[PDB]
C-alpha cells in the first residue's frame, strides 16, 4: 500500500502539471554560452551558464525548421510537455524552457559525469553488482513512468548520465510518450529494438523492459546481445529469439535477460500480471534494497572525475556554431503549445 499510495500521489502531481504546462519561463539572453556537449540532426544541448545567478545548465536547442523537415513535431511538443510534468530521483530535471522566431529551448540540469556509455567503454564492463545498481535505477525510474502511462522508447547507454553521487540521471525524452494501450512510430537505436517494434506492430510499455534487457546485457558484457555490423542483421537477431550470453554471467543474470529478452510481449517480464515485480523479486536483484536506492542511501561503485560544475572533460569536442535566431517567426502555428 506504501507503493500504490506513492504511486497515487505521483501520478496526481503528475497530473496536474500534464494539464497546464509552464511555459516561456527564461529567454536566451540570460544565459552564456559554454561548449557545444553534443549535436544532432536538428538540434544540440550546450553547456551554459546563467549570468545572473551564475548556475551552470545544459541547454538543449532545437531548430524548428529542422524538427518539422524531419517530422519530429509531435515528439519535441512530448519531450517538453513530460519533462516539465514528471519528478524522479533518476530522472534530470527541467529547470527552463522557451522558444524564440528559430528555436525551441530546454534548459535543464548540467550533469557533469557524463555518460554512462564513455565509462562502460573505457572500463570495457561492469561487474554485476555495478550494472546491477544502475538496472535498479531504470527499474524503478520505468515503474514511475509507466503508472504515469508514459513510455521512455529510447533507452541506451548514451541517455543515461551519471551524477555527482554516482546515480543515473536519464535524459532524452525526445521518443516518450504518454500512451495508454497501443502506439505505432518506428523510433529507437537499432541495438535496443524490441521485435514488435521492427514488425511494425502496435506496441506498448512492454518495448521498455525489453530494452532493460538489453541495457542489462551491455552493461555486464560490453557490447549488447544483438550486434552485428549491419543494421538488418541487427534486426534478424532481435527477432530469433535467440540470445548468446558470455560464460562469466551468472546464472541469475542469464534467467532474468532470457525473459526480459522475450520475443513473445505477452510473456515478457514487466508485461506479466504482477508488473515490475517479477523483476523486483527475481533472484538476481536479491541484494538489491529498493527503497535505499530510491533514497540514495547506497553507496555507488563509481564517482565520476570531474572539478567542478563547470567541468566538461567527461564530454567530448564538436565543431561549435551559432546560435541564430531570424528576424521573422519560423513555425508559429506548429510550437503554438511549447
Ligand atoms: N541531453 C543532454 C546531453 C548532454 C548533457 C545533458 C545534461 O543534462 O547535462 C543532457
Amino acid at each position: 500500500e506504501s507503493v500504490k499510495e506513492f504511486l497515487a500521489k505521483a501520478k496526481e502531481e503528475f497530473l496536474k502539471k500534464w494539464e497546464s504546462p509552464s511555459q516561456n519561463t527564461a529567454q536566451l539572453d540570460h544565459f552564456d554560452r559554454i561548449k557545444t556537449l553534443g549535436t544532432g540532426s536538428f538540434g544540440r544541448v550546450m553547456l551554459v551558464k546563467h549570468k545572473e545567478t551564475g548556475n551552470h545548465y545544459a541547454m538543449k536547442i532545437l531548430d524548428k525548421q529542422k524538427v518539422v523537415k524531419l517530422k519530429q513535431i509531435e515528439h519535441t511538443l512530448n519531450e517538453k510537455r513530460i519533462l516539465q510534468a514528471v519528478n524522479f530521483p533518476f530522472l534530470v530535471k527541467l529547470e527552463f524552457s522557451f522558444k524564440d522566431n528559430s528555436n525551441l529551448y530546454m534548459v535543464m540540469e548540467y550533469v557533469p559525469g557524463g555518460e554512462m556509455f564513455s565509462h562502460l567503454r573505457r572500463i570495457g564492463r561492469f561487474s554485476e553488482p555495478h550494472a546491477r545498481f544502475y538496472a535498479a535505477q531504470i527499474v524503478l525510474t520505468f515503474e514511475y513512468l509507466h503508472s504515469l502511462d508514459l513510455i521512455y522508447r529510447d533507452l541506451k547507454p548514451e541517455n543515461l548520465l551519471i551524477d555527482q553521487q554516482g546515480y543515473i540521471q536519464v535524459t532524452d525524452f525526445g521518443f516518450a510518450k504518454r500512451v495508454k494501450g497501443r502506439t505505432w512510430t518506428l523510433c529507437g537505436t537499432p541495438e535496443y529494438l524490441a521485435p514488435e517494434i521492427i514488425l511494425s506492430k502496435g506496441y506498448n510499455k512492454a518495448v521498455d523492459w525489453w530494452a532493460l534487457g538489453v541495457l542489462i546485457y551491455e552493461m555486464a558484457a560490453g557490447y549488447p546481445p544483438f550486434f552485428a555490423d549491419q543494421p538488418i542483421q541487427i534486426y534478424e537477431k532481435i527477432v530469433s529469439g535467440k540470445v548468446r550470453f558470455p560464460s562469466h554471467f551468472s546464472s541469475d543474470l542469464k534467467d532474468l535477460l532470457r525473459n526480459l529478452l522475450q520475443v513473445d510481449l505477452t510473456k515478457r517480464f514487466g508485461n506479466l500480471k504482477n508488473g515490475v515485480n517479477d523483476i523486483k523479486n527475481h533472484k538476481w536483484f536479491a541484494t538489491t534494497d529498493w527503497i535505499a536506492i530510491y533514497q540514495r542511501k547506497v553507496e555507488a561503485p563509481f564517482i565520476p572525475k570531474f572539478k567542478g560544475p563547470g567541468d566538461t572533460s567527461n564530454f567530448d569536442d564538436y565543431e561549435e556554431e551559432e546560435i541564430r535566431v531570424s528576424i521573422n517567426e519560423k513555425c508559429g502555428k506548429e510550437f503554438t503549445e511549447f
